[PDB]
């Protein structure tokens, strides 16, 4: 059913959570430098996938938000994937300027959870996920770069079909289905360039203003 | 008529439980949450206490979508299956050995002990090693949570001219017959954290996927016998 797509979309908010909640019952909970934060952070997502649940139950929902630092907290949350508990650096090279731009925030934020679960997950032995946030022709461009197993060029296509998986482990292969829907969904295009065996990497292209 | 409309009926209510069973553990979770931001998280004598059951409810959903993502695996047809010819009793043995040795590592809340009464033929099996061992798990994990202290699970490999039976029997407070029919449904619980009814509907569902039928017999007051029953030879 639909379900299918609940029961995989809540995986990586879940996983957040879970997460967060090891790193404050680890000690963090006594820190009250951080405590606070996280606590708002697990807040955060589980409102979120309090959101998700009730709308795939029973629609876009268009607001301007600051792409910037709305990807810096994703990139936040895998930070704290990735610690707690190979090796991955999230290697972040943002523009400076601010650039805001018409998304559905829950729907957008739901693509990056995916193209980082990608980039992660296909990466074992180590790497470096590369997150770039640029803009050019009054469009904003997201890049996120892998050390991972890389596409065979034949492939490079089906990645973003339904069930499409690539031979070699997990998943239905419905993440980059249901991240190029949300994409084309709010007027923008998502593409894919890889090297077999080098690694990959992944691209947004959102309209701005 | 009844046909299809069985199907959309069944499926429409499957997804409302899943929005239920799914919501109701975030909801718990908030209300924990917001109380420690709400200042809960500056108190030593409460704050463990809390972040232990939001770590336990977060855990229990996690489980679920595993659950939920392999029976759409198991209706959609995805979920492969490898038939391999294995030997079913030490199979059978392996698995009551990792119960066994999870007792016998220490201080345990209830005290079970379990009773192999196995056919002495060496029974092989054509089957999926891993899905009928996780089905086998699910059926003891299920015998041992409904029983009582000193309770005995039975378990029996046994062989017919035409099958091969698993039962696992508990001394639990059994099944009141209406629900019989019922108790491998999705989500269905006989009263009841610890888990998500999804255990019992797995197992019928990957046991049927491997060609074999199974079913529950029980008596209130008395307990229960799980059976299994695949074809042989
Ligand atoms: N960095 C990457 N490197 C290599 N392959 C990738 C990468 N990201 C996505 N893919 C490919 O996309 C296929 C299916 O993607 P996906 O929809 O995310 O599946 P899943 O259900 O596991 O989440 C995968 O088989 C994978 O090979």
């Amino acid at each position: 059913q639909f379900v299918s797509n609940v029961s995989h979309e809540l995986r990586t908010p879940l996983t957040s959570l879970r997460s967060y909640i090891e790193a404050l019952s680890d000690g963090a909970w006594k820190d009250p430098e951080v405590a606070p934060g996280f606590l708002k952070v697990t807040q955060e997502e589980t409102d979120r996938m309090i959101r998700m649940i009730n709308e795939l139950l029973s629609r876009v929902d268009m607001e301007l938000v600051n792409i910037n630092e709305m990807f810096n907290y994703v990139l936040d949350r895998f930070d704290m994937i990735l610690k707690k508990d190979k090796y991955y650096t999230i290697k972040r090279e943002f523009t400076k300027r601010d650039l805001w731009v018409e998304i559905d925030t829950d729907k957008f934020t739901q693509v990056l959870d995916n193209i980082m679960n990608n980039a992660i997950k296909y990466s074992p032995d180590g790497g470096v996920v590369t997150c770039r946030l640029l803009e050019t022709h009054n469009q904003v461009i997201i890049s996120i770069s892998d050390q991972g197993l890389g596409i065979p060029r034949a492939d490079l296509g089906h990645v973003f079909d339904r069930f499409f998986r690539v031979d070699k482990q997990g998943g239905t292969g419905l993440g980059l289905a249901i991240s190029k829907e949300v994409v084309q969904m709010l007027g923008g295009r998502i593409w894919v360039d890889s090297v077999e065996g080098k690694g990959s990497t992944f691209y947004i292209s959102l309209p701005y203003e």
